[PDB]
C-alpha cells in the first residue's frame, strides 16, 4: 500500500517512498539541462522535463524488492511558477518552461506598475509585481506565438504550472487539476475567494478554458497505470508545513535552488505594507489556511555556480572540508540576483554582482562568497517575516544539502541569534505527498498518530567573542 | 501500432520503441556502476538493472508520447547466466546477482571434477564445469544461507534468471516463466528432455519446488500495466534472431561486453570437441533450436577500464584515436582476463596482465593492444567454430556497441582473413526482442517482412597488412 509522488526540480528529476515509522530504506538521481537563450531568462526544455521525470517516477516507484495491489493512487508537485502550455490532443509543448528566475516578464510587469494595479493584486493575491510569478509569463508565451489566443477559446491549448503537466500526461488526459497553494501562486487567483480572480485575467487577456480545476488539497482526483488520483499543496507551505505547523505563526527555512521562507499564520490574511508575499498554508484535515512567504531566486541556484562551467574542483559532496584556516573574511561579496534580486526588494532588474576588488588573493575566498548572501536574503525576507506577524520565535527547523554540514548550520549560524535546530535529514520542502493525501481513502484517518522519537541528530555550539553583528549588515543594502 | 523493445544489458541497459517495418523512434542509454572487491570476483548490483528500460519505456515512450493503448507487445532481452533465486510471496534478497563473469563459484567446479561430472553435464546440458553457469552458484547459495533447504519444501524458493525475474512477477505474482533460451544456460537444464535436468538438481541438493515453468520464447505469458508479454530471449540469442539468421550455418558477432560468437546448427545438437558450448537458440514462428556458442568475457569491458579506474581515453570513442597513431603495438600484448579468460581455454583462477613492457611503450601503444585483444579473443573462437561443423566463414557478419569502431573492424578483416559485415542498426539486442514480441500478438505473424532491414552499411576487406597476420597471431598464444 503506497502514497508516493512526483515534483518537478528546477535543478533535478529524482524519486523516494515510505511505510511503518522512521525507518531509511531507498535514494536516487538525475540532472536535466538548464537550458539558456537569452538575457535575464532561464529556460527547461518541457519534453526533457517530463522525460526526466517518468524516468524516475518508473524507478523510485521499486527501490528493494515488490509492485502493485500495492500502490494505491497519485500525489503531485512541480516548480516555481513555471508556465507550460502544451496541446490537448498530442501533448507537444508549444514553447519552453519559462523559470521562475526568469526575467523577460519584466517589461509587461513594469506595465502594471503605470496602471495601478500594486494595491489590487497585493489585496486579493497577497503577492507582489514581479517578473517571478506565471501570471507575466503566461503572457509572454501567448504574445509570441502565431496561434495562441485563438486556440485557447477552442480549448486546445490549456494552461497550467508544470504540477498539472504531471496530472494530465499521466491519466493519458482525463484529469487536468490544480490545488489551493499552487493556484494561489500563478497572480491569476483570488487567495479570499478560492476560486480564480476575473478581475487580473481580463488585463493579461488569459481565457478561463486554458486554466486548470481548483479542488482539495486532500481529495481523490482520477485514474491511472501506477492507480486513485490524490493531492498537492505548496512546497514552501510544506517545510513550513513539513516540520509541523497546522496551528498559528509557524516558520521555517528551505535550502535549495533558492532559499525561502514561509509563515503559517491562522486562518487569517496577514497584509504585508513592506514587500513580503501572503500565499495559501495548509491546517489538519483537508481545508484551506494562509500563510506569509517572502522568496529568493538563488541559494542552490548558488550550488549552481562554482564547480562545472568555471571549472574548479571534481566530485559533489565535500566541501565543510577547505573549512578550517583564516578567520576575518577578507573584504569579499555577492548579491545573487542573477535573475532578479528576489528578497523586499524586489528589482527584476538588479543582477548578480558586487564592487572591491585589490592585490593579495588566490583561488580561495569567494567560495565564502558564492556561499554567501541568502541567510542576507533569507535574512532580508526573515526580517520581514516575523516584523509582518510581530513575533520573536526560537529554533530554526531548516532544510536543504547545502547543510550536509557541521559548517552550514554554523555558518547559515553566525548573527541571526538565536540557535537553530538543525534537521538531522535535510528534504522538508518536499515533505509534501504522504500525508494530507492519505487522509481521505480511509486508513489512518487524521495528522494524530506517532510523538517519541524526533531527535534532531545535530547541533554545532557556539564559543569565544561576543558583540559582533549590526555594521555588517548596514552596507549591504548599498550593493543591493 | 507499437511495441516495446526491452534490452537488459551487463553496463548500459535499453527499451526501444518499434513501429511498423524496423524503425527507432525512440531510444535513451544510461549506465550502472561495476563494482569490484576482490581480485577476479566482479558481481553487477541486482539492485540495479531494470530502470534503463523504463527509464526507457516511459521516458522514451514520453520523447513521443505514446501511452499503453498504442503499445501491442513487451518482449524482453537480457544478460544470461546471471542467476536470480526467490521467496515466491515477498520482495528481498540477501545480497544480488553474479554476473557471468564472477570467479566464487569454482570451489565447488573443482569438486565436480574430482567427482565424474564432466562426461555427464556435457551430453545433457551441453555446456562446462565452470564459474560461468548458473548452477554452480545455485549450490553455495543454498549451502551458504541461513535457510534456503527447508524453507524451499514450504513453497517459498523460486529459482530463476533475469529473464525470469523481469518476467515472473509481469503478472499479479501469478505466472512463473522462464524461455528455452536462458534455461539453457542455467546448468540446472536439461537440453534434450526440454525440462528440468533432476540429475544435476539433487546433487547440489536444489529442489524442484524452485526452478520457473519453462516456456517458449514467444508465447502470451500473461498481460501488463504497460499490455501482452509476448517475447523472451537472452540479448545473445535474440541479437542472433535480429541478425536475420535461423537457417543452418548463419553466424553473427556482437561486441557490447564481452565477444560472443553464435552459430545455428539445425534441430540437431551438436557435440563439441575443440571446447565449445552447446546452448538453445530459435527458430521462425515458436519453437526450439540448438546452437554453437564461443565465449568470453571482457572485450568491451575493456574500453570501460581505461576510461573509469585508469583515466586514459576520457570517453569511449576515443580508444580509436589513440590507436591510430602508433602504427602498431610494439611487442606489448593486453590479456582481459580480469574475470577468468572463457573462450577455448577457459578456466576460473586467470587473471589480467600486460606482457612486453618497456619504458618506451607510450600510452598509445596500451591503448591499441587492449582493442587488439578484443579481435585476437573473436579468432580463438572462430577457428574453433570452423573445427567443430566444418563449415569455413566467408563473410563474417558483426554488431554491437564496440562495433561503430572503424579500426577495431579493419583489424577484425587483416587478422581473420575473412570479411566482416556491418550493419546499420549496431544495437541488434532489442530488435530480437521485439520480432519476439510481435509474432505472438500477431503484429508481422512472420519474418518475410523484416527481410528488407538486414541493410549493410559498410564493408571491410582485408588489406594489405594482412600478410603478417600469423606473426602476430602466435605472439599473442605465448603471453596467453
Amino acid at each position: 500500500n503506497y502514497v508516493m509522488a512526483i515534483d518537478q526540480g528546477t535543478t533535478s528529476s529524482r524519486a523516494i517512498i515510505f511505510d511503518r515509522n522512521g525507518k531509511k530504506i531507498g535514494s536516487s538521481q538525475k540532472e536535466f539541462p538548464q537550458y539558456f537563450p537569452k538575457s535575464g531568462w532561464v529556460e527547461h526544455n518541457a519534453n526533457e522535463i517530463w522525460n526526466s521525470v517518468q524516468s524516475v517516477i518508473a524507478g523510485a516507484f521499486i527501490e528493494s524488492g515488490i509492485r502493485p495491489e500495492a500502490i494505491a493512487g497519485i500525489g503531485i508537485t512541480n516548480q516555481r511558477e513555471t508556465t507550460v502550455v502544451w496541446d490537448k490532443t498530442t501533448g507537444q509543448p508549444i514553447a519552453n518552461a519559462i523559470v521562475w528566475q526568469s526575467r523577460q516578464s519584466s517589461p509587461i510587469a513594469d506595465q502594471l506598475k503605470v496602471d495601478g494595479h500594486t494595491e489590487m493584486i497585493h489585496e486579493k493575491t497577497g503577492l507582489v509585481i514581479d517578473a517571478y510569478f506565471s501570471a507575466t509569463k503566461v503572457r509572454w508565451l501567448l504574445d509570441n506565438i502565431e496561434g495562441a489566443q485563438e486556440k485557447a477559446d477552442n480549448g486546445e491549448l490549456l494552461f497550467g504550472t508544470i504540477d498539472s503537466w504531471l496530472v494530465w500526461k499521466l491519466t493519458d488526459g482525463q484529469v487536468h487539476v490544480t490545488d489551493y497553494s499552487n493556484a494561489s501562486r500563478t497572480m491569476l487567483y483570488n487567495i479570499h475567494k478560492l476560486e480564480w480572480d476575473q478581475e487580473i485575467l481580463d488585463l493579461l487577456n488569459i481565457p478561463s478554458s486554458m486554466l486548470p480545476e481548483v479542488k482539495s488539497n486532500s481529495e481523490v482526483y482520477g485514474h491511472t497505470r501506477s492507480v486513485p488520483i490524490a493531492g498537492m499543496a505548496g512546497d514552501q507551505q510544506a517545510a513550513l508545513f513539513g516540520q509541523m505547523a497546522f496551528e498559528k505563526g509557524m516558520i521555517k527555512n528551505t535550502y535549495g535552488t533558492g532559499a525561502f521562507i514561509v509563515m503559517n499564520t491562522g486562518e487569517e490574511p496577514q497584509l504585508s505594507d513592506n514587500d513580503l508575499l501572503t500565499t495559501i498554508g495548509y491546517g489538519i484535515n483537508g481545508k484551506v489556511y494562509y500563510a506569509l512567504e517572502g522568496s529568493i531566486f538563488v541559494a542552490g541556484s548558488a550550488i549552481q555556480w562554482l564547480r562545472d562551467g568555471l571549472r574548479m574542483i571534481e566530485t559533489s559532496p565535500q566541501s565543510e572540508e577547505l573549512a578550517a584556516k583564516a578567520k576575518g573574511d577578507n573584504e569579499v561579496y555577492v548579491v545573487p540576483a542573477f535573475t532578479g534580486l528576489g528578497a523586499p526588494y524586489w528589482d527584476s532588474e538588479a543582477r548578480g554582482a558586487v564592487f572591491g576588488l585589490t592585490r593579495g588573493t588566490t583561488k580561495e575566498d569567494f567560495v565564502r562568497a558564492t556561499l554567501q548572501a541568502v541567510a542576507y536574503q533569507s535574512k532580508d525576507v526573515i526580517d520581514t517575516m516575523k516584523k509582518d506577524s510581530g513575533i520573536d520565535i526560537p529554533l530554526l527547523k531548516v532544510d536543504g544539502g547545502a547543510a550536509k554540514n557541521d559548517l552550514l548550520m554554523q555558518f547559515q549560524a553566525d548573527i541571526l541569534d538565536i540557535d537553530v535546530q538543525r534537521a538531522a535529514n535535510l528534504e522538508t520542502t518536499a515533505l509534501g505527498a504522504a500525508y494530507l493525501a492519505g487522509l481521505a481513502v480511509g486508513f489512518w484517518k487524521d495528522l494524530d498518530e506517532l510523538k517519541s522519537m524526533a531527535e534532531e541528530g545535530q547541533m554545532f555550539t557556539p564559543e569565544m567573542p561576543a558583540e559582533e553583528r549590526d555594521n555588517l549588515y548596514e552596507g549591504w543594502k548599498q550593493a543591493v
